[PDB]
């Protein structure tokens, strides 16, 4: 992870991470009910 | 994923709704998953 950016701050580039990381919560949630399907 | 800017206006408008936008993308992406796979 060595990231692509740094100086000023990009609205879209923040914008475009929040979106990212909506994604990303409903993946681990996702995950985790797998996980609940399966294990035993 | 509109691009095209006419939104949120804002910031933090524009970043916050990008992060519900994902979570909703995701959610799609689920059901159109399911119905690949075909449910009942």
């Amino acid at each position: 992870v060595q990231l692509a950016h740094h100086f000023s701050e990009p609205e879209i580039t923040l914008i475009i991470f929040g979106v990212m990381a909506g994604v990303i919560g409903t993946i681990l949630l996702i995950s985790y009910g797998i996980r609940r399907l399966i294990k035993k």
